[PDB]
């Protein structure tokens, strides 16, 4: 029965209004003040602009959602909530909808955003450790707070890099933890799923945004993204072990007592561990130092309770120059 | 050429007079201000009172030097000046000496303490893990300013028990790290001692002190102490080769480029790893627990520079009640 190993009783010791986010009545704000500006994005769960608060004249964000459940709402405006004004945390701003058809946005403070395809090849050896650095706060805050993100990865992660500002946003994924809950494993974002989604183990907890943070730093400092290319969940799986080795799936396997479904057992086959250096190549040279490998290595393992918490890894030595800048 | 993870730098970045110990002018204070009430210890280089402060009739420790070279007694002085007020650092009250002879004497903060031999055995699985973090504390904090202990073992931490406050005393060892400087490999006391110590690898780090650490932490954990116990500096390696295992010990020669003595290499023989369970039983079965474990096992590392940092040791799970205590 996994339980986190830390945090782990965060909701247990809040008062229950805190977590039960089904008991929200959601206080409507004027869809009037805000004004699209210019669409930026658009998703299977919404349709994101650029927007203005007419009565301020300040730029924010909209998020349109597209026809959602009650209930799956009520969770994600909850823990925007409950993570307002933590480190590097988006903030929500407003809730509002359409009179005629009751279509629900989310209204966010603005963040100057670079997508990650055009920002992360200009990024020094030093802005990768500040980054991240800014990136393990808002984990560490929010699982702190009792809540797992479980979709990190750079398409969530907004940065400023003029005023060198971070932002994690879209928590439509994040979850409360609960020690034995189970929850549903089709979560985050293939390239980022952690072992134990793939091997359907549900009693996962924080670890999980430690797995996905290490395939979006794997990526960063090897230029190779999405670091693990799978296919499909399966193909996923297989990325993986042709990475880490098969003898530390079977070790874990065995430890959490998990059945291989046939046909995956089958694609996974059998593999040695490549270690790290030889993914080193002149197109990242410049960025793989033995402090970022031995940060990466301590968050890439098959068992989640293995990994780095986020409040370890901000002590590593690999950002010993950003803590002292401080 | 190693050099330390962390701090690197400190005194790089201090004024000359920070860390030029030998040109400091000591302010002799007045030996009359204070008086000896009881002997509470003796050793190679002075003995130890409880004293009083006459002027104000508290309690304070004083020490007698036995006769000590100009250069070593400034190195002293400075480090504890340097160090005053930090976490749980002894605080160093004043210096003073007898006009006749010239011997000087070392005042301190009282500390009313319970010599490990008595406490250890009182003391909970809890308990345990609040004094290391208060330790831990110490020790981040003297390898941030620059200094390490070079000497860290049960009898040169004093508890009060009931205050539940802790003290790192005889800074007598301890020395400025500066980076690529060879230190004097006769420092620690045997049974603490690192690996790097006993194979006269002279360009070691605050590392040493985690080693230290260690080896202390093992002895609380299994209530086997010394945990290492060697009769010579030799037989020390081959204590903690037998249970580290010599494929680790191969490794770490050859990273540093080692060459054993051939009597050593002879009693050192070839030895598997004893894995930490190994050593639970009836006797300490109430405090062995895989998070105590896990911490032990990371701080036992033959190569200094794989061994936790204070910093990162403190954010270890095995701490995290301490730490939600605040
Ligand atoms: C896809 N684009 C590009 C910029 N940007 C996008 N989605 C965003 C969301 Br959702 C938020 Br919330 C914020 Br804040 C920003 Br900025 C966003
Ligand atoms: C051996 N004994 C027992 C108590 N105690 C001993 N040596 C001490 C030193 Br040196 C200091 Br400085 C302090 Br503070 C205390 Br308390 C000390
Ligand atoms: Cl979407
Ligand atoms: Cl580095
Ligand atoms: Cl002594
Ligand atoms: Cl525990
Ligand atoms: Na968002
Ligand atoms: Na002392």
């Amino acid at each position: 029965m996994s339980k986190a190993r830390v945090y782990a009783d965060v909701n247990v010791l809040r008062p229950k209004e805190y977590w039960d986010y089904e008991a929200l009545t959601v206080q409507w704000g004027e869809q009037d003040d805000y004004e699209v500006v210019r669409k930026v994005g658009r998703g299977k769960y919404s349709e994101v602009f650029e927007g203005i608060n007419v009565n301020n004249n300040e730029k924010c964000i909209i998020k349109i959602l597209k026809p959602v459940k009650k209930k799956k709402i009520k969770r994600e405006i909850k823990i925007l909530q409950n993570l307002c004004g933590g480190p590097n945390i988006v903030k929500l701003l407003d809730i509002v909808r359409d009179q005629h058809s009751k279509t629900p946005s989310l209204i966010f403070e603005y963040v100057n955003n670079t997508d990650f395809k055009v920002l992360y090849p200009t990024l020094t050896d030093y802005d990768i450790r500040y980054y991240i650095y800014e990136l393990l706060k808002a984990l560490d805050y929010c699982h702190s707070q009792g809540i797992m993100h479980r979709d990190v990865k750079p398409h969530n992660v907004m940065i400023d890099h003029e005023l060198r500002k971070l932002r994690l946003i879209d928590w439509g994924l994040a979850e409360f933890y609960h020690p034995g809950k189970e929850y549903n494993v089709r979560v985050a974002s293939r390239y980022f799923k952690g072992p134990e989604l793939l091997v359907d183990l549900q009693d996962y907890d924080y670890s999980l945004d430690m797995w996905s943070l290490g395939c979006m730093f794997a990526g960063m400092i090897f230029r190779k993204e999405p670091f693990f290319y799978g296919h499909d969940n399966h193909d996923q799986l297989v990325k993986i072990a042709k990475v880490l080795g098969t003898d530390g799936l079977n070790v874990y396997l065995n430890k959490y007592r998990i059945e291989l479904d046939p046909q995956l057992e089958a694609l996974v086959g059998r593999h040695s561990r490549k270690p790290w250096l030889k993914f080193m190549n002149a197109d990242n040279q410049h960025l793989v130092s033995p402090e970022a490998i031995d940060f990466l290595d301590k968050l890439l393992r098959y068992d989640h309770q293995e990994r780095l918490t986020a409040l370890e890894a901000m002590t590593h030595p690999y950002f010993q120059q950003v803590r002292a800048a401080e």
